[PDB]
């Protein structure tokens, strides 16, 4: 629902 604070790359490219 909110958005996390994301750490490195998620899994983007």
């Amino acid at each position: 629902e909110l958005y996390e604070n994301k750490p490195r790359r998620p899994y983007i490219l």
